[PDB]
């Protein structure tokens, strides 16, 4: 059961909710919708720009230098990774959470075409990678896409929960719809 335990959301998406200019601003420059930033910072970090997890993921959205961090300064051209330092900067955090978000829908999961789908699709690639999902799939990405796009968003929910190793997976799900309701 990834509902349970059950997550209230009104704290940590309020928390959340001081963040939005930026969010906003982020979103933009990206092409990503705020709304999903904000409900990302909420279920990541709770609105808290210091967190540090046990896997040492940094700061708002909790992106983490060798891997997502790694990624987006690779779609900006450059090489290495960013410091700790820099992923606890607010600004610098959403705007790298934007464009990896932004990486995402471009890359692995382009030819999604529900928008609804799309959108679960992203919290769970962010949550446990693109690879990760679309291999429940298909090995190969265009048959993995063609596959998701002949589902709606209940029914990719119901893969996701049935078929996803990570059980992180389907619970990001939940609660993105806990976050949306209380914005």
């Amino acid at each position: 059961d990834y509902t349970n335990p059950p997550w209230n959301a009104k704290v940590p998406v309020q928390r959340a909710m001081q963040w939005m200019p930026i969010s906003q601003k982020a979103g933009a420059a990206w092409g990503v919708d705020p709304q999903l930033i904000t409900a990302i910072i909420a279920i990541e970090s709770g609105g808290n720009p210091n967190a540090v997890s046990k896997s040492n993921a940094i700061g708002l959205m909790q992106l983490k230098a060798s891997t997502s961090g790694r990624d987006v300064y690779r779609r900006m051209g450059w090489s290495g990774e960013p410091t700790t330092s820099e992923l606890k900067n607010p600004e610098r955090n959403i705007s790298m959470g934007a464009a990896y978000l932004n990486i995402l829908e471009t890359g692995p999961l382009a030819g999604i075409e529900d928008p609804k789908v799309l959108q679960y699709a992203l919290v769970v690639s962010y949550a446990n990678g693109a690879g990760a999902l679309l291999r429940t799939f298909s090995s190969d990405r265009k048959k993995a896409i063609s596959k998701i796009n002949d589902l709606d968003a209940d029914e990719f929910l119901e893969h996701v929960a049935r078929n996803h190793p990570a059980p992180q997976a389907p619970r990001y799900i939940y609660k993105l719809e806990q976050a949306l309701d209380a914005m």
